[PDB]
């Protein structure tokens, strides 16, 4: 049928803080979230033969196992089991993907918040946005931000959301060339666990900074080199658990050039912070 | 009020549904309350002061969850002004369930303090926001807040009330204490489980995904689950090590439980629907 397309941007954490663990292992974190006008473009073709197809697999990920497809398969048994889901509705999928596995940029929590926004919005489901966050929830820790569209301040166990306005920057963004995944920093026993909890005022006034770089610096010596590059031009700092990190700038042409002194090994690119998601609209 | 109660619960079933890319396992369970738990003293001051009179068996006192949740709630009422200047608390515990066993002893310890602390001190917060601070305390606590019977999907915040018959329990520690952690980053262990109704669920064969990994890893919780099995129903709560038999009356379970080796350090409580808290 119809080809629609549909933005799946990258996003930062301007500062990450660990507060705590619980008892399962679960971390409590307090982060700032903004967008970068970058990110993923999904092309999806909706279906009446009840069929759900990636049209372009994602190396390094099985097809079931991709967030693409469990957002639909999630949406589609949510809608079901609530007598919103129209029989036979399907969808190809295809993506084109910029954004690495295991940067620290959001992509798969991205990927599966567009998707469940344009299948709801395609299939005329009738969730609201309130659900779709609570399914996104389910589906990566980062979802409901990238569902609900603005830059926040996410507490509790990533689902209390509060809009922020940080400055809309221009950042470099570099990727170490190493991939971590998010559980080699978690399970890291010299993780910081014990940041004390505080107020968005008292955060926004604190120097911003990521609870995660010390451990990613200190195991990967890619995130190390990185970082050291980039800090001799501007305020830089890892985003989510790595590998990513990214500096500040007032403008893109300061970006750029700085960006023209990255050793080739350090692929990066620029991007301006955006408060508002463009899956929005 | 100063006397309050921290009910175990069972997990009677549980289901691994999906993992997250950080790591995090969603579930579907269902819960129920046993007749058996700690006792805390919560003693209201008027200095502003908070200190945990009783510590925890090998708990730093800051990592308690007692303190957690009072200083949870201190934070959260300030900060929306439902604090009164002051307020604090001495608190002890008579801590009669065991850690790291799967019934929730310190979930539930945390959601007495909220509650009580929250009435205590007048702070006003709804049974939606103790609810909602919980969640960052512990997995559990709030189905202990909310005090129902109940079953429990999303990242545990989506609760839906359920009437689980009342049964009797022999509820038994094998010693060897099993933290949560150890389970979940077992490569073998179920997280695919089929999400499936309450209704289904509630007419399927009632099992814990953690079991078959748990007996596998841990000889204690095997040869305990062995023997239960030859007389009733029996199954792992939580991620364990504790294991639960089922019976329909008190003397079936105590029969069964003077039959027990001593390293298993059984007791015998009855499900309630309705937690004591509430
Ligand atoms: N369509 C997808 N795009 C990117 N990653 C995917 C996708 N599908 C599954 N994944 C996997 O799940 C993760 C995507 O979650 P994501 O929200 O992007 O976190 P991240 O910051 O990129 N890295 P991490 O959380 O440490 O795994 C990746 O690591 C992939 O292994
Ligand atoms: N007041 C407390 N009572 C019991 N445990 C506590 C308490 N405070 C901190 N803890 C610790 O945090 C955990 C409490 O979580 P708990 O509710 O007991 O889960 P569980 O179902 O019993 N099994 P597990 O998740 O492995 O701990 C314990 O393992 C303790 O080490």
């Amino acid at each position: 049928h119809m080809m629609t397309r549909w933005p799946s941007p990258a996003k930062l954490n301007l500062f990450l803080y660990i507060t705590g663990q619980r008892a399962d292992g679960y971390h409590t974190l307090q982060t700032l979230f903004q967008f970068l006008d970058y990110g993923d473009t999904l092309t999806i073709e909706p279906r009446t033969d009840g069929q759900l197809r990636l049209l372009t697999p994602v190396a390094g990920v099985p097809d079931e196992e991709n967030l693409i497809v469990r957002a639909a398969r999630l949406l589609m048994h949510a809608a079901s089991e609530s007598d919103r889901l129209p029989a036979g509705s399907g969808a190809d999928i295809s993506i084109d993907k910029r954004l690495p596995m295991g940067g620290g940029l959001g992509g798969g929590s991205s990927n599966a918040a567009t998707v469940l926004v344009a299948l709801n919005h395609l299939w005329g489901c009738g969730l609201s946005e309130d659900e779709l966050a609570t399914l996104g929830l389910q589906l990566g820790a980062d979802v409901p931000v990238f569902v609900r569209g603005h830059a926040a301040f996410a507490e509790g166990v990533g689902e209390i959301l509060t809009p922020v306005e940080p400055e809309e920057k221009w950042y470099l963004v570099a990727h170490p060339g190493v991939s971590i995944p998010t559980p080699i920093i978690f399970r890291d026993p010299e993780l910081p666990r014990n940041t004390p909890r505080r107020s968005i005022n008292t955060l926004l006034n604190c120097e911003f900074s990521n609870d995660c770089e010390l451990i990613a610096r200190k195991r990967f010596r890619e995130v190390d080199a990185a970082l050291s590059w980039l800090l001799e031009y501007a305020p830089s700092r890892l985003t989510g658990t790595g590998a990513c990190v990214f500096a500040e700038f007032n403008t893109e042409s300061a970006a750029r050039q700085v960006l023209d002194t990255a050793p080739a090994w350090l692929n990066g690119f620029v991007a301006r912070g955006v408060n508002l998601s463009p899956l929005k609209q």
